[PDB]
C-alpha cells in the first residue's frame, strides 16, 4: 500500500511526505522531502487526526493519538501514534530523509489514510519540557504547511 | 462518519464537498458548494481513484471503478463508483447542492477516504456519446479543481 501527502500553506514551506506498508504487521517507510524552512533547526513532524483543510492547518485537529497517550519522542513507548519527532533541515532550510516506524500504519483500524501531515515551525521538545504543553504537542509551534494523506500507486 | 475534500487549483474554480455515512449499508449524503465556475452550465463530477496532488489533478488517476464498469450517470446500474454524474452551476457560476448515493461509502473496502474529487471544466455526456471516451470519463474535459477526501469530526 502507498500513500503521499502534498504539504502546503501560506509561509513558503511546502513538499511531499511518501508512506509505503506492505503489510499489516511490516513497518510503514516514511521519506520526506520539505523545503523553505528555517536553515540548520529541527523542525516537529506529525501526523494529526484529521485530513480536514477547511481553516488551513487549523482543522487537522491534535495528535493522532487512538490509544490515549502522551506526546513522546518516536523511540519512546509512551508516544502518540502520529509522533515522528523532529525533522533536520540543512543550510538551505531543506529537510529529507527517511524511516521505518510500526505505530504509524496504512492498514487496519488505525490508517493513517485520510489524516493529515503537520510540519511545524518550531522544535519538538519530545514530551520532555515541563509543560502540561509539552505532553500535548511537544511545544512545536505554529504549522506552516500542511497536507492530506491520500492513497497511490 | 463524516469527510471532507477542499477542491483547489489554478484556474478560478474552488470549492468544498462534505460527506456523511452512518453504517455501510446506508447512503452517503453528498452536499457541495463550488464556485469560480461557467454560469448556467452542467459540470462534471467525480471521484477519482487517487488522492495523489504531486501533479495537479492529473495525478487523481481514472474514475474509482473497483467494479470494473463503464461510465454512467448515479441513477444507472452501469456506472463507475466515481460517477456522481453533472452538478448545474447559477447565473453566478455557483454549483451547491446535496444528494445521497448508495454506492460511494465511506466504510469498508470501497471507501473512498483518501481518495480524490474532481470538478470538471465541461459537461458530463453520461456515458451516452459515441466515442470510447463516453464510456470511460463521459468526456467532461480538464479538471480545474480537486481535492483528497480527508476524515473529519
Ligand atoms: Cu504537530
Ligand atoms: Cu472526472
Ligand atoms: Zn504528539
Ligand atoms: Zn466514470
Amino acid at each position: 500500500v502507498q500513500a503521499v501527502a502534498v504539504l502546503k500553506g501560506d509561509a513558503g514551506v511546502s513538499g511531499v511526505v511518501k508512506f509505503e506498508q506492505a503489510s499489516e504487521s511490516e513497518p510503514t517507510t516514511v521519506s520526506y522531502e520539505i523545503a523553505g524552512n528555517s536553515p540548520n533547526a529541527e523542525r516537529g513532524f506529525h501526523i494529526h487526526e484529521f485530513g480536514d483543510a477547511t481553516n488551513g492547518c487549523v482543522s487537522a485537529g491534535p495528535h493522532f493519538n487512538p490509544f490515549k497517550k502522551t506526546h513522546g519522542a518516536p523511540t519512546d513507548e509512551v508516544r502518540h501514534v502520529g509522533d515522528m519527532g523532529n525533522v533536520k533541515t540543512d543550510e538551505n532550510g531543506v529537510a529529507k530523509g527517511s524511516f521505518k516506524d510500526s505505530l504509524i500504519k496504512l492498514i487496519g483500524p488505525t490508517s493513517v489514510v485520510g489524516r493529515s501531515v503537520v510540519i511545524h515551525a518550531g522544535q519538538d521538545d519530545l514530551g520532555k519540557g515541563d509543560t502540561e504543553e509539552s505532553l500535548k504537542t511537544g511545544n512545536a509551534g505554529p504549522r506552516p504547511a500542511c497536507g492530506v494523506i491520500g492513497l497511490t500507486n
